[PDB]
């Protein structure tokens, strides 16, 4: 109809599309042609939208963080009444999102099992490094903010223990994605972002 | 020969570390590998079935070093399973940040191998070594809840799972970004702040 509506389906069927291929034959090994192909639609349309398989998974990636957005930023917020709570509903909707949607695990699936980093392509560890670098600014900032409203200990080591909840989490993610059975994610939601909520706020290894 | 079979293993295996190691597992063939290794023949199809054999013997080596440590925290005889674990994890983390051939191995393992339906036994042969190291992991932890070391109704289960995770991602974290964990210096406070959680948390207690 007009041409920014259908870039916009076109450039959402190559993402979708992009999705099944690198979750089924990885991103090694696939091409755009390759995906392409399975989207139905042209060389030239995928190379205009994307120049690279490394910018395909970077949009991936980004697409993670639209969801979760709204309780990030209250987390963040110096005027936020209750930022440690903000962090909790955050963990429980970023475990439930990851359960429930199928998008959301296939591309966390892409992500952890289905894409290696190699000098060929150095941008894919690049921007994971950013992306991690920013996020754990994120998290330092609503932990400090928890600690100021009295939520966390005076002394806490808000730098450290904003690496400790996000290896806790990422492993978990993980683990899940490896073992589904092995882990009740979804029944037991609250008591895994409690167990790691619980390590911020008692262990004195994360006090200065 | 015995000697030179084992030798021809060996420089077979440090060979795949380096070509895992700088192109990725994905796209590295046994062909590739024996390149580089000088081995000729058809010598290394005699070693390794195929590509995921060759992934299983690097992850299977970095137990060896660990063994003594983790047998001794699932020993219903050791009067300190606990203590074991915290050296254990101590050595996990010393042996990560002083050795190049662990550190290397962790990153193909973590970063450079993907899990493909072409080649399912690279996902199927980690997933049982996952669940391996989960069932010692679970022993270990019943041990010191048998000791008076951990909360007598801890769910040892649970807690296996999340030690592991914490575990897990923070060697993850330490190799994509090392300059934001000062993880051979801090040491014995990375392992604490995991231990704490277990001694800890009432969220893993039933
Ligand atoms: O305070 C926190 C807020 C968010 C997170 C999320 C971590 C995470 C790690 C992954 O490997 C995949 C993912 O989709 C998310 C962790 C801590
Ligand atoms: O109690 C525990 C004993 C051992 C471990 C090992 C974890 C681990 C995780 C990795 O991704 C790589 C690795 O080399 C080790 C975790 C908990
Ligand atoms: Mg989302
Ligand atoms: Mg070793």
């Amino acid at each position: 109809r007009r041409t920014k509506e259908e870039a916009q389906e076109t450039r959402a069927q190559i993402i979708e599309a992009a999705e099944r291929a690198f979750y089924k034959r990885g991103v090694a090994r696939t091409t755009l042609a390759d995906i392409a192909e399975l989207a139905g639609v042209t060389r030239g349309a995928i190379y205009w939208h994307f120049n690279n398989k490394a910018e395909l998974v970077q949009a991936l990636l980004d697409s993670l963080h639209e969801t979760h957005d709204h309780l990030a930023r209250a987390s963040e917020s110096e005027d936020e009444v209750d930022p440690l709570g903000c962090m909790r509903k955050l963990l429980l909707q970023v475990f439930n999102e990851l359960v429930l949607d199928a998008r959301t695990r296939r591309i966390n699936e892409i992500l952890h099992h289905k894409c290696e980093f190699t000098d060929d392509m150095c941008e894919i560890r690049q921007q994971r490094q950013s992306a991690v670098l920013d996020c754990h600014k994120g998290i330092t900032l609503a932990l400090a903010n928890a600690v100021r409203r009295g939520q966390l200990p005076g002394e806490l080591d808000a730098e450290r223990a904003a690496v400790a909840m996000f290896a806790y989490v990422d492993g978990l993610i993980r683990r899940w994605l490896l073992l589904p059975d092995s882990v009740d994610l979804l029944g037991d939601v609250e008591k895994w972002v409690d167990t790691g909520l619980d390590m911020l706020r008692l262990s004195p290894a994360l006090r200065k």
